[PDB]
């Protein structure tokens, strides 16, 4: 048995705030030059069939500051997806690695590698959501919180386009019991299918969500997010089409952050078109705190590596008697065996 | 001095049955929870001319597992054919990693990798054979033996020539069991194929088959197969590849059931479902073509650590050198700045 | 605080005379059976713009050799260049890895790099110099000094064209003394700039340098070093227009080795293209070390990794006090606490 990290929609609150305790306690460590060799000789697959700078290096680094090591699968270099199914992929890779990630094109994909694996499987990004994101993007709002405020109260407000980006901090923030707005225009916001698992998560938390057009919206904001205007890795917005579509009215700049307050706090997923979504006066100013948000990438991804392999472990424990016989037995054969 | 892993034709029975029983006791080990150590601070170098999954990540978690890394170079990421010659990539790499494997488009890159180079070479498949898929598969049939023993097997290939289809026939007569190449004229192992598998024979006692003859199936321990689509860089076509083997050469019940219901299924993988084999077949009760796909790993494991401990003995460290040059190395460190 | 490796013209004689003997110490070491771990747990980010082998593998190799990992970022793997600028690059990629290695097409790439980025970053080429191939080169120089003689008693000849890699080795050749001579055809010499620089070397050094298309300029020489005739990657001279350039004078023959003296070494930084700048009889002869030379590309590799790493860690030392009181809330955490 095994458990998975495709979407935080199968957390508890209770759940999270285990992952974010655990992946702090380890960055204090490795901060201070303490590398706890948690995953010692395990192997991560990884899959990805899109561009990464942030997942890709944060989960390379995490296994080796961990004791591990992380293989990189890029497109063409695997049968996946023309010569090979992804049911057979899973069921593979299942016994040549410890755990694995992927970043897909498609949904669908990530859902059927992690049922049908035997081992750990996380979703490194999809078309759907972004969960390592959501995990580091809570990471970030717990060590920024603003004096005198707990999490619950905040306020935090997306801007701009209905990423997967978008949706995994509604998902998140709601989750958490926190207040979500998504200001976005017309056709470009969250549908009725995606408030409606925020509607879920708020019944439970107690936290609240909008999705509206109006710039008022912004205003007691405590933390402002926002992603590129060019949608999806495949079917990019041309430059000329998406400033039509946003400009200037979801433009991050110091007007809007004035706006929302003067402690109000600017995030993004990274990478960011500068001019675009944001100005360079805004990611590079004071109250920019998107930097430190990439770091939480490698942050909660240890936390999730280490949590997921501990969790596989206890349900599938070795045995210590048979261990050592084994040791003793290849110890032998290495002694008096020759070729 | 060393030794190469580019063909199982310079390897006896014997050296092959003590790379199984080392590589089943790293197995044993590590599925208990127990790493040795024994390729410990050591590089590996891994040339890549072609896609892989199962050769490519069997290396990579090889080297970590027991102690060490493997770097991936894929084509487009190193000047080998284009600006540089194969001669200097294998001199060059001989300085910078401690053992090198390659993945080749034609096999005279292997062996001109192997002979210029000082440190041992590993054969990930050519368009010739596959030699650490036969040592894989070999483990595998250990594991699933029937009472008989490995000597008594019968062992179909069923399809096309492939290089696997060979190297699967140079490994059972090598062995000395019962092989069967079951193909269609134009596609069966050619005259020297052949020769060399009557070579094998000749010595283990074994017996070697290549026939059209659907009957040959009969009484088969294993019946293996491969894709249709031949080589990497020319691939046959969906419609053409239909018209040569289907559905003579498609693994279904059908044929299962004629070899025998405890026929065991092999496939090396990937598998293009519909084709060579249905899905009733590959995900049947006597299957074993995903614990084949493991002993990838296995193999490998046994295979790296064989060639390192050869390497070293051959090469040993001059352990008062080695004090020596550690001593001095602290001192430096230690005292002096820059 | 950190240094950087971005060129030679930052450090001194002195300076490279230390990086010298450390990296041959720790060569000694690892070619006897021990390997120091002096990058435990530490990461590498590889920058990769262009193919590499000798550069790459190093990289790779000596992080492993050392107890660390290196991380390979091919092109189309990250978004710098098209989605993401320069700058944030630097600053994302500071957060995540220890130490970070980039070979750039365009020289200021690896300058802003650098200036951005909070920890040490090494240039592994541009079109303008090639500074860990100094290193390697001057290593090799060492372990091949003719008999009663010193690097500075020595006179290296570049043949060819004026490449990146011309131009390091007359800046590290004049850098430590030497007596450099570029012997190359007018319009493909060293330039003015190159050679004012040249010239501020030998006003220190003692050294001396010259550029020129005399074929009698290659008498005496203790060293003989030639590169590539087709130019830069992006932008290759093809090989009727090369060959109407340099062939036959400028092909390294045994004529030329033999005028040059009987005991004077072959040098290349490689790829060769064969039959072109050299000739088979003299890359695979008796007097032909650029094999040895390739290797030297590690040695001065893990050299380089190893001060530059020293260096950071002096400038911000770990505290033990905060690392042990870290290392025991980490502990007392995984006893304790389950999800
Ligand atoms: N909406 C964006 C989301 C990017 C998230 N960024 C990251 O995960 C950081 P990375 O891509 O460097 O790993 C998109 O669809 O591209
Ligand atoms: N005849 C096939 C052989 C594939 C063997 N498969 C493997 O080695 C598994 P891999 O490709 O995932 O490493 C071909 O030439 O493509
Ligand atoms: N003038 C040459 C310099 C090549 C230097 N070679 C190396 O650094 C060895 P590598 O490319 O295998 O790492 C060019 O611009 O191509
Ligand atoms: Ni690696």
């Amino acid at each position: 048995m095994k458990r998975d990290y495709v979407t935080t929609e199968t957390y508890t609150k209770e759940e999270m705030h285990y992952l974010v305790d655990l992946s702090l306690k380890i960055k204090e460590a490795i901060k201070n030059g303490y590398y706890p060799q948690l995953l010692k000789n395990k192997s991560l697959g990884m899959i990805f069939q899109q561009s990464s700078t942030r997942t890709r290096v944060s989960f390379e680094t995490a296994m080796e500051q961990l004791g591990g090591h992380g293989e990189y699968l890029a497109p063409g270099q695997i049968q996946l997806g023309g010569h090979e199914t992804i049911e057979d992929t899973s069921r593979v890779l299942s016994r040549l690695v410890d755990i694995l990630m992927a970043r897909v094109e498609r949904h669908h994909s990530i859902v059927d590698l992690a049922n049908c694996a035997t081992i750990p499987v996380i979703n490194g990004m999809s078309d759907y959501n972004h969960p390592t994101q959501e995990l580091g993007d809570l990471c970030t709002m717990v060590e920024h919180l603003p004096e005198g405020k707990k999490l619950e109260d905040c306020k935090v407000v997306f801007v701009g386009d209905a990423t997967q980006v978008c949706f995994s901090l509604g998902l998140i923030t709601t989750k958490m019991g926190m207040n979500f707005v998504h200001f976005g225009p017309e056709g470009f916001q969250l549908n009725e299918e995606h408030q409606a698992k925020l509607a879920k998560n708020c019944e439970v938390s107690g936290g609240s969500f909008l999705v509206t057009d109006d710039a008022s919206s912004v205003e007691g904001a405590d933390f402002l997010y926002t992603d590129v205007w060019y949608g999806l890795y495949e079917a990019e917005l041309s430059e000329e089409e998406r400033m039509k579509v946003f400009y200037p009215k979801y433009q991050v700049n110091q007007e809007m952050m004035d706006r929302a307050g003067a402690n109000c706090k600017f995030m993004h997923c990274l990478p960011a078109t500068r001019g675009e979504e944001v100005t360079d006066e805004v990611i590079d100013g004071k109250n920019s705190i998107c930097f430190d948000e990439a770091e939480n990438r490698l942050t909660s991804i240890r936390g999730l590596l280490v949590y997921l392999m501990n969790d596989y472990e206890a349900k599938n424990p070795y045995d210590l008697i048979k261990q050592a016989e084994a040791k003793k037995e290849l110890e032998v054969f290495l002694d008096t065996q020759s070729i």
